[PDB]
């Protein structure tokens, strides 16, 4: 019996990879597998095997609020007794945020981070680290959001994957934070680095934001000089990018 349920599971997993191309025959997973796991008879293994199936059924059954009930009882089963709980908890966090109840959604995200640090996967660690930076933006804790944002852009750089529009936009907008805190010698670094990755419709207007960032940089620094009371190199540079801006 074990050989055939393994094949049925693998068939269902392959199916999930596909007018609608969805739902069809996917429900076979539930009836085919539960038909065997039911009479499972340490037997604790049955709890782990059920949790895996319940996880997939919960996520798949999203297309639907009923999916929440499936995810909760999975975590309940696991918590009452090695990385699955983390994968599932992140999903409940996002769900509630999308439902505009971010006051409580943050409770899941912050908990998952503390668990990782204290208790101890690597492939998915950066997801909650990215998402946590976002909810802080709605709570307007600007210093904390800026901190996490930087951490993800740097850590992301280790792993080979890179993108042309992701980095050019995000690295650019971060610079605005340091301009507001009058960091003349630090903000320069961000725009310079962003231009290099970019060098490696959507494909045309993507560049428009970069032009605007350099203009604000140049003007803010010069005007600072008028607080008191041979320098034109900064003015010619500004114009040199102004034509591109226009």
């Amino acid at each position: 019996p074990w050989a055939e349920v393994c094949e049925k599971f693998q068939a269902a997993l392959a199916l999930s990879r596909v007018p609608y191309k969805s739902k069809y025959s996917a429900r076979a997973l539930l009836e085919e597998v539960k038909a065997l796991l039911g009479p499972a008879p340490p037997v604790a293994q049955r709890a782990v095997r059920l949790a895996v199936i319940e996880f997939h059924l919960g996520v798949n059954h999203i297309d639907l609020s009923a999916g929440e009930e499936h995810l909760v009882k999975c975590l309940r089963l696991l918590r009452r007794y090695i990385s699955l709980c983390i994968q599932a908890q992140n999903n409940l966090g996002i769900l509630w945020s999308e439902r505009e109840e971010i006051e409580t959604a943050q409770a899941y995200l912050e908990s998952s981070e503390a668990l990782y640090n204290q208790y101890m996967f690597e492939k998915v660690y950066t997801h909650n680290l990215y998402y946590l930076a976002q909810v802080y933006q709605h709570l307007e804790m600007f210093e904390k959001a800026a901190h996490y944002c930087h951490s993800t852009l740097k850590r992301q750089l280790e792993h080979n994957a890179y993108h042309p529009i992701e980095w050019a936009i995000n690295a650019a907008t971060l610079s605005q934070f340091y301009i507001n805190k009058l960091c003349f010698m630090e903000a320069r670094h961000c725009l310079s680095a962003a231009n290099v990755i970019f060098g490696q419709e959507l494909y045309h207007q993507r560049k428009g934001e970069i032009a605007r960032c350099w203009i604000k940089y140049c003007l803010t620094l010069m005007q600072n000089a008028q607080l008191s009371m041979f320098e034109e190199a900064r003015e010619l540079f500004l114009l040199g990018q102004h034509y591109v801006f226009e």
